[PDB]
């Protein structure tokens, strides 16, 4: 079974992506290659080409995401070379700089030996490249719940945070054959962080809040044409809402609304006095303003919904099929004013596209 | 056909209504009088008991309502028995009156005689009771678009709005029999408005905003145990988003929010500056404060969630499954900060219930 799985998503993926590269008539040789290559090696390697469309076909048919209207002008870096953890270590180095890129943000992914048998070739444990840590003991709450699991695992590897309520956890992912991963300190300069501050409220400042520049998602499966690259990191920029609306304001995240509310100078007594949502606002407005004071890309909801809105134009002009999650293009705040809110999306997984899948600590 | 789907609507429905009033051992002998009544007339006819429950029931399963809490308590008037317009128009006069009670709104359903064979004896064209006209000709906008093929149908018949953009549209249906339906001013006294205006911005009385008190649905049809109820109109109080976040806010409606941001003194120019945003939580900041002031029920939408919690821990105790719409139950203020927002509902249909259906003009 496993031989035919393949070579089916291959016969659907090299037509469709030759397709759109002008290449229709190479189809035929090129399928003839591969399923010599499967019926020799039971795999394939895809070209260059191949994989760099087939990178930016998934971004495209990711249902959840509103950024998709700059699918094309995705940066794929082709690492299938590394063989040592000194050259996966460097590669995600890398993808930070070149991604960040002093701010102004490159949407980029960097994509490493894919799964042999549906044995990992590298196996990262991070759920993004840069994240803050976590700690809950004695009912004493510390950084990120969110990261509560990991950072222990790292602990269990001798990593020890500081235990601020940013400690930036060490990269950490296990290669084959080794039995343990190994983890290596994030250098500060490769990381850049946004202080938070609001446009006129200067008491906001007490807050001490912060957040990374880049988010790079390391957890999740690539997958084109058969072949399961699950050690693809991948990276945009942020809208303003993920880090306003639900990093620093979920109960089950730094839950930090009660203060801003205080710092705003209203009261957190009443539902009736919409406390919450205003502290929502100001909270947002102030995320957007700081990362535009820093230089560092990011994108507000509105506009976000406005390009996504032409991505669905675009796809209509080209005879694509749309796919979209309702669910998850709505923004948390004002969802109402976008036009996401006011239609609806098939739901279908088409493929190339990114898979969420296990992670090896709990 | 026909027969069968009645039959078995009802043994469905006789046996979980008796089962919830404890009178399961009734069932078989109702089930019995019901059997012979479908086998002489086409049809059989509810106890006053099943109509009641039935009624509530039905709220109960309604997926897309985050008031749910409260259904046991639905105030139920069976008015079955209306044969001329003239009933039917006191009845709808009173069904306002009573549900309204001064302010301290009842959540109310007047249930009228069902289809008979699919044929409606009482054919109501409101979308609800108390609802604002709409007038667009000549690229001018006037009152409520969502009213707009309403509007004019009644100024088909004779009817005339003074064209502000607070027309109350006239009541109008549709009785078995006559080709034109009639319509009857609304007396104002049995309608209460609520003006609006903001706690501390005193500047937000120059919108010259209202908005009515009672929302009371007349276009869906109540189903239970295979009976057809075209015509049962009911009502609760509003949640302040409806007002504030739609009914205000939206662009297909009075499209308010550039208003709004002049009057609360702040910039409607750029999308980083969250304007919208803004200006959406101060507007529905006002409506809670001017129903409130007012003495007229309402509920915000952060209590309206707690309240919605209990309800889902109340079907859990009672063993009843829970279903429900989470792209209605989610407010489209603020939604990330309810329970809602993070889990996920059955979308399943369970009878009773209520449906949308066709609305005759247009
Ligand atoms: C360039 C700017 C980008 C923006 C503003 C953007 C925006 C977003 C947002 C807001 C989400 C929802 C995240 C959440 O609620 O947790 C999301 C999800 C997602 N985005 Fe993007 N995105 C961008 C670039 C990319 C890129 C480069 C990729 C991959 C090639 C991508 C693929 C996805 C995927 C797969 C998800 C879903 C992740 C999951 O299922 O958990 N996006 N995006
Ligand atoms: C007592 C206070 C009540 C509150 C606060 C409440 C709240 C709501 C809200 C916010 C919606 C969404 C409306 C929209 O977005 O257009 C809704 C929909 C609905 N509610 Fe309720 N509701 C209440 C009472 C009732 C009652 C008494 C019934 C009927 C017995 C009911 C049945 C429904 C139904 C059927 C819908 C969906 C209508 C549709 O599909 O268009 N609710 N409710
Ligand atoms: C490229 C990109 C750009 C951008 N602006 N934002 C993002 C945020 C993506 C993201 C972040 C945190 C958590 C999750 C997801 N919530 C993590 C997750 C967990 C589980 C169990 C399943 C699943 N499908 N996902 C997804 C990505
Ligand atoms: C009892 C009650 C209490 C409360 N607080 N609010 C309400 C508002 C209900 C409502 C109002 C306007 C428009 C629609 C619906 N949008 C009207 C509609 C249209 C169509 C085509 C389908 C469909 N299912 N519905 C539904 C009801
Ligand atoms: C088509 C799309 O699902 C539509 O905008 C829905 C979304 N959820 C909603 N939720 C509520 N409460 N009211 C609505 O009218 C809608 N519209
Ligand atoms: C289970 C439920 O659908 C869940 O809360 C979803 C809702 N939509 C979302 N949308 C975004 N952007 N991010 C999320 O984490 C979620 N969570
Ligand atoms: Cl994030
Ligand atoms: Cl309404």
């Amino acid at each position: 079974e496993e031989k035919e799985i393949l070579w089916n998503e291959a016969k659907a993926f090299i037509a469709a992506c030759y397709q759109e590269l002008g290449k229709a008539a190479e189809v035929k040789d090129r399928l003839a290659d591969i399923k010599s290559e499967i019926d020799l090696t039971g795999s394939y390697v895809h070209t260059k080409e191949e994989l760099e469309h087939g990178a930016k076909m998934a971004w495209r048919n990711s249902n959840r995401c509103i950024g998709r209207l700059f699918w094309n002008s995705l940066n794929v870096i082709d690492r299938r070379d590394v063989r040592t953890k000194e050259e996966v270590r460097d590669a995600l180095f890398h993808h930070i700089e070149t991604a960040t890129n002093n701010g102004k943000i490159r949407p980029t992914i960097t994509i490493f030996p894919p799964e042999e048998k549906g044995e990992k070739q590298v196996e990262i444990w991070n759920h993004q490249l840069i994240r803050y840590a976590g700690y809950e003991s004695d009912g004493e709450r510390i950084g990120d719940p969110a990261s509560c699991s990991l950072t222990a695992a790292c602990e269990e590897l001798g990593w020890r945070g500081e235990r601020t309520d940013f400690d930036l956890l060490p990269l950490i992912f296990r290669m084959k054959g080794d039995e343990q991963p190994v983890w290596y300190e994030l250098p500060r300069s490769l990381v850049i962080e946004v202080p938070i501050t609001h446009p006129d409220i200067e008491a906001f400042s007490d807050l001490e809040l912060k957040w990374y520049g880049v988010p790079i998602i390391s957890d999740m499966k690539l997958e084109v044409g058969g072949i399961h690259y699950n050690a693809a990191p991948f990276n945009g920029w942020y809208m303003g809402t993920e880090i306003g609306a639900r990093n620093l304001a979920d109960e089950k995240r730094y839950d930090k609304l009660k203060k801003v509310a205080s710092v705003i100078g209203i009261a957190a007594d009443y539902n009736t006095d919409l406390w919450k949502d205003q502290a929502l606002v100001e909270l947002n407005k102030a995320v957007l303003h700081s990362y535009k004071k820093q230089g560092v890309s990011i994108v507000d909801h509105h506009t976000a919904a406005s390009q996504f809105k032409r991505f669905e134009e675009q796809a209509e002009e080209a005879g694509r099929k749309l796919t979209g999650d309702w669910t998850w293009l709505i923004p948390p705040i004002s969802p109402a004013a976008t036009h996401i809110f006011h239609r609806s999306y098939d739901n279908s997984i088409v493929k190339p596209n990114y898979f969420y899948q296990d992670k090896p600590y709990e």
